[PDB]
């Protein structure tokens, strides 16, 4: 079996060397990378899990799987939608998973890794892996020092308090937050 070290590097390999043979066409029709997206992150996404985790157990309880789902897609789309053609613009640029000694059977894990962009600008990105039966999959991203979960679990929690706990207002706008999540990381960075 992998770790989820190999877990990384080969998703990493698989999605930058997908875009570059196809970086014409993707730019041509957008809906070809997001299908691209869904085929190579998928399998390797918690989707349920960071739905929950962003959700938290107090208001996931009293959401409907059927809900729950309805939150995954416009978090999925929304993600897509504002930032797909980030993967476009610079995928000229390097990647170096760090050292992990993370085994196969582990049951958790956080793999490290630089990403090296305009000149060597160098950012850290860590990626929060759980082993499910599935295998290993993403359940939390840490980009340069922002924990992007717990950025969106706050948003999440702030807007439900003010649509009064409305899970449907709060699904309905949750494309607003996306929209807006890099700013919103910009400005707890400073
Ligand atoms: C169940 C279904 C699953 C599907 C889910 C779909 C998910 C959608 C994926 C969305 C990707 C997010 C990119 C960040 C956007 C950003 O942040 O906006 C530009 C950035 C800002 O930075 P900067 O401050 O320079 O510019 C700002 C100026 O506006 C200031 O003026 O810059 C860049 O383009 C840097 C881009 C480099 C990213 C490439 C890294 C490797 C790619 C991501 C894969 C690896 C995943 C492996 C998974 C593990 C299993
Ligand atoms: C439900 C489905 C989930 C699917 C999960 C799939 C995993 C995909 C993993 C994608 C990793 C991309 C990292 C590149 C960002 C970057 O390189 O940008 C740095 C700059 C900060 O550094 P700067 O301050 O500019 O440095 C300059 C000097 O300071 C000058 O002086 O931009 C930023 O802020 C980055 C932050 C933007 C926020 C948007 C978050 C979207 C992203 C897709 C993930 C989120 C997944 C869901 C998480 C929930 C758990």
């Amino acid at each position: 079996a992998p770790t989820p070290q190999q877990v990384v590097q080969g998703t990493v390999d698989e999605l930058l060397s997908d875009i570059k043979a196809n970086k014409a066409a993707y730019k041509a029709d957008p809906q070809k990378l997001y299908a691209t997206l869904d085929r190579i992150l998928g399998p390797v996404v918690d989707a349920e899990g960071i739905a929950k985790s962003v959700m938290t157990v107090k208001y996931s309880r009293q959401a409907s799987p059927e809900q729950i789902k309805r939150f995954e897609e416009v978090f999925k789309n929304s993600l897509m939608q504002f930032y797909g053609n980030a993967l476009l613009e610079y995928d000229n640029q390097d990647i170096r998973v760090l050292p992990s000694s993370a085994k196969p059977s582990d049951d958790r894990a956080s793999v490290n890794m630089e990403i090296r962009d305009s000149k060597g600008t160098v950012y850290p990105v860590s990626y929060t892996m759980t082993n499910l039966a599935g295998g290993w999959k993403v359940r939390n991203v840490i980009i340069n020092g922002i924990n992007i979960g717990k950025l969106f679990r706050d948003q999440f929690a702030d807007t439900m308090q003010k649509n009064r706990n409305d899970l449907e207002k709060t699904i309905a706008g949750w494309g607003e937050v996306v929209a807006k999540a890099k700013e919103t990381a910009k400005a707890e960075e400073a």
